[PDB]
């Protein structure tokens, strides 16, 4: 779990900032291979990234960035998987001709990603498209668990700035977070992706979205997003937590309609 800091080399250019810290390109010397890295670096905030990097450790998916362990040094430092593409939403921006059918792969392997994390019992807590990052234009990877809570035995929900247009409603009104919360979550991601990473309900503050939600209404189908997904992204966004699916039934759908758009697309 504890890294070699002369094995480790850091670029000086910066990638970008997650929920705590700043991440930069790196290389660790592995026992044979170099391995490119991405590395997340810095009282308070030196806990929350040993947090993160506690519930890193206990992951072990091909959906989800792997950590390759911490070190410190100049400062703390969370060293990760590199995924080479960035981030989903800013990927989608500049590559408009991606086809449906490749943004409904995408989205299943992070579903398929996030039934481990609800099989797990960690509720991830900011599951957006800025978190889903491309190692290829097909394969995505789960990462930011700056906020993730692994959940108590007795326990389905987790009780608390907060990326509000993301929240579930009783996310918003009992500060309670469960995996049904993420699948919620995952819906305004869809919603992102199927919208090449334009920022779901515009120029709308926390309070706007409240009052939108409360009088049942929800954001439309993005333009030529197939209407399964966009039922799909419906049902993510079921009020009642109780009648909200989980990521076992959400993941099931998202695997069916994606074989039928590939067979389809034989004839
Ligand atoms: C920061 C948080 C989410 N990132 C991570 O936790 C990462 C874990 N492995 C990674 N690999 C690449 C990038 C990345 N590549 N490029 C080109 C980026 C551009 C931006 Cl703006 C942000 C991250 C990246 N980010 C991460």
């Amino acid at each position: 779990v504890y890294l070699d800091r002369k094995l480790l080399t850091l670029e000086d250019k910066e990638l970008g900032s997650g929920n705590f810290g700043t991440v930069k390109k790196g290389y660790y010397q592995m026992k044979k291979v170099v391995k490119t890295v991405a590395v997340k670096i810095l009282p308070a905030l030196k806990d929350e990234l040993l947090a993160e990097a506690n519930v890193m450790q206990q992951l072990d998916n091909p959906y989800i960035v792997r950590m390759i362990g911490i070190c410190e040094a100049e400062s703390w430092m969370l060293v990760m998987e590199m995924a080479e593409l960035g981030p989903l939403n800013k990927y989608l921006q500049q590559n408009r001709h991606v086809k449906d059918k490749n943004i409904i792969e995408l989205v299943h392997q992070v579903s398929m990603g996030m039934k481990y994390l609800e099989e797990s019992n960690f509720v991830h807590r900011d599951l957006a498209a800025r978190n889903v990052l491309l190692v290829t234009q097909h394969y995505a990877k789960i990462s930011d668990f700056g906020l993730s809570k692994a959940l108590r035995a007795d326990e389905n929900y987790y009780k608390a700035k907060w990326p509000v247009k993301w929240y579930a409603p009783e996310c918003i009104n009992y500060y309670k977070f469960s995996s049904k919360s993420d699948v919620w979550s995952f819906g305004v991601l869809m919603w992102e992706a199927f919208s090449y990473g334009q920022k779901p309900y515009r120029g709308m503050k926390g309070s706007e979205v409240t009052a939108m939600l409360e009088k049942g209404e929800r954001m439309g189908c993005p333009a030529g997003c197939p209407r399964e997904m966009y039922d799909l992204m419906n049902l993510c966004w079921t009020y009642d937590v109780e009648n909200r699916p989980g990521f076992a039934a959400v993941e099931l759908r998202l695997r069916n309609y994606y074989y039928d758009v590939v067979n389809e697309g034989h004839h």
